[PDB]
């Protein structure tokens, strides 16, 4: 005795992230799969290097295989804590026909907490991809589960870059933040198509890189000068952008950033950031498409009560880590 | 003989006050209980729902067990005062296959004045709640009832920090606002999801702290891209803000705070204040989930008049009295 | 699959503890609720809930005043005892109806058993109230769940009496309870209508203080016996009664009491002891009058057997706890 | 034995219904058997009265 | 690499974490092999 309300889910759409705004964890590099078990591919050269220049009339290159892909299991988290008293059972009372002002409303409020709620789970395990290089997998007790909190930089076999750049010096910081773009851009090689250098710092790091005497004036006569490729893509979102010397300063008002801590990384590298989400918990949606977040409501369980089940499955994927750099502002 | 007209209050949706468009209060936050009583969790040092969980067959919390818990009773407020004269009662007519456009004009009319005073009420509780740190709750002489006027701080056992700034000596204020700032970035522990560091003052306060000689030149060159309050909540409320050294001063042009008084909170915390709305008061709209503001017609009071009954039941929640800090002016 | 058998626990009502039948907690002041949270009113302002009135015509004034009051939420605990031997159902498939020869054996026993283990769990919540001032709220493990163990000396903001008596020094053991005695009277107020001195102990207690050279005298050389108001009125159980200098002794041999703990308090005094019935955990047993301890027979959640679920809602309430004086005896 | 029907503890509105059994002292004996049968019936209406 | 021990439970009651990881297998062919048109026999 349960009825699937997941389609009901689409009612209340979540928002986008600072970084699915950004284009990091679009909705491109997105899929949905089928089992519990997430394929996450690196681009190589050579599986589908043509190259060569064979010859007219046989041996035809038939070139697959020896493509480095690693497969990882995707953390399930429920919400399904709750309980619901009356709430039309979350039903809507016949949500086609006996639509009334009091169940649409009450639905809505249900689906909308529902997914603020995901969408902060989802944002923190896409910050913890980006910043710490692991998947989000942690206890109640909030102990990190090691079982499924791979990290990144080991899994492939690559690491990071670092950076120190003290404002309170007369040294540039740009020039810094260019020698890590240069040094990045030398470990990306054979494609190396990218659309922007952005560097993601707090309010304060931002600030305090901007207002060095190298860049104010830089910075007073332009602001971005609203001549940037952030500002034209977006151009509703508002937060401060700056491009100078090849990168791109962005500043992130989420909280979710420590002061001092800039992250450089290049946006459009295809397949550097990919995430999934996985089925549910059931054995009717085992082997079936997954629908990103899923709702449930529980009426054959313990005859006193009644409970609203929800839950999602999702694992972000930095797929080249190389290409990112960790900074540390000294303001 | 009533007649329900809640579902027509929202054609004229209530505009926001300063504090709903800074973001203190908003429709993430506010919850629509179905008792008189509400219960309000104090998660300590963070709040992230949404964990990883263990996929397939596994524990689905619905419930929460080791929490701390306060349960308050949410005052009421009607406002009853109104005569719907004999041609005011086109409300029998809207949208009953004979809405011509006079009918949907007085319509809209009345909720629009009808939400006017609900607004006004509900400004008044927020700022009660934010400055006065207690629910609002006044007689009809202004005397406020003991029974339902609950003090946060000791609700809780907490209490809001002090500071007192001297705009006459020669130390710098900011340098006040600083430690300040430090001390309740300390106190949030591991949550550190806060979005600025707002400082609420007013006129006098504002333009007296920032034209202190060691502030006065940052002030006369500063930048017209201050911060998002000025970007996001631009065009619409023209009010003076000036970030520096972290902390945002943002001075109030609505007149519910006094000269000389300051408080400095951070925004974007999450479950840090919180909002609810309790049901009517009637057997008829008794353990049923709240619609916010609630509008009769009763026609069968008297056999003279037929008034027009408005109401709403609510209360804001602050569950993290430690993070706020009141600053004493002395201009 | 359920049914619910709770008509049935009336077929066997439980025994009445020594507390119950002292008088201290009684049916009169048992309320049956109908929320999760109770209500108990410190009716300490004389008394003027109710008084006398005038004015024919009209002068109902329904409406009443406000006093002090503390909401608290009443701890359910169940013990599904379950192993029910099949027997049809263990009662003839609720053969109450044509129940010829073992309905009225086996389902006796089934009631009496049930009932017994809800009074010991109702004795234990009687006694911790009255001895410790807290509302019994344990885990299994047997650790207090602080959310729901209230204090009664804080939630009033009142404090108990305290004393010591050493039965082996030369000073009168009852010249300090007859000092005592006062210290309780004067806190009593201008509403004072107690019974009896109550200084309910243990027999060791009794027999220490009674031996006393001093008490000696009296207790042989007197006690007729058949006069004591509490001897007369029980007259069906076997407990020493010694009322002396208006203290009125009574031996507590029900093992609840540590030795060395005589805890003196008025009897009779209305609205000093109160207890609290709450509903069951179902949905249909939401918003409905506590019907005391409720009993239910589970069968088709599992196979391997068939589940008897008793649910009792319990709490205790000792308002004015300013007039109750725990001593201390050394023998 | 304190532990069987020990309902006490306070569970929680929702979950974790205490389902309390076993544990419980129990001896089983064998009851002696006495056998009165000494007796011879000569007439006694064969004790059929 | 845990516990799965039993243990004594009571006669109502209930009463009762594991790393895997996926490989990809190795795929190893010796089709090098002509039929003899006599050893077509596997009929």
């Amino acid at each position: 005795g349960v009825v699937d309300y997941t389609s009901l889910m689409a009612l209340a759409p979540r928002s986008k992230n600072f970084l699915e705004l950004l284009g990091v964890f679009s909705e491109s590099n997105t899929r949905y799969i089928d089992s519990r078990y997430a394929e996450f591919e690196r681009e190589e050269k050579g599986v589908t290097k043509m190259n060569a220049m064979a010859r007219g009339g046989s041996r035809k290159y038939i070139g697959s295989e020896k493509a480095r892909k690693e497969i990882i299991e995707v953390p399930f988290a429920p919400l399904d804590g709750v309980t619901v008293a009356s709430e039309v059972e979350a039903f809507r009372q016949y949500g086609t026909e006996s639509q009334t002002a009091s169940v649409e409303a009450l639905v809505q409020r249900k689906i909308e907490h529902i997914q603020r709620s995901h969408g902060i789970y989802i944002r923190d395990c896409q910050y913890t991809a980006l910043l710490k290089d692991k998947i989000l997998a942690e206890d109640e007790d909030g102990n990190e589960i090691t079982a499924l909190a791979k990290n990144f930089s080991t899994l492939w076999g690559v690491s990071r870059k670092t950076g120190a750049i003290n404002t309170t010096t007369a040294v540039n910081p740009f020039s810094v933040l260019a020698t890590k773009r240069q040094e990045i851009i030398d470990s990306m090689g054979e494609n190396n198509g990218f659309t922007s250098m952005v560097v993601l710092c707090t309010t304060r790091d931002f600030n305090a890189i901007v207002d060095h005497p190298d860049v104010r004036a830089a910075y007073e006569g332009r602001d971005g000068g609203a001549e940037y490729l952030t500002r034209r893509l977006g151009d509703a979102v508002d937060f401060q952008v700056f491009t100078h010397k090849g990168v791109t300063l962005v500043e992130d008002t989420s909280g979710k950033l420590t002061d001092g801590s800039a992250y450089m990384f290049p946006l459009g590298v295809q397949d550097m950031f990919q995430a999934v989400y996985a089925p549910a918990d059931s054995t009717d949606h085992v082997n079936t498409i997954s629908q990103g977040s899923y709702l449930f409501l529980n009426a054959g369980e313990n005859w006193r009560r009644d409970v609203i089940e929800s839950e999602v499955s999702y694992a972000c994927m930095v797929t080249r880590s190389e290409l990112i750099c960790d900074l540390t502002i000294t303001v």
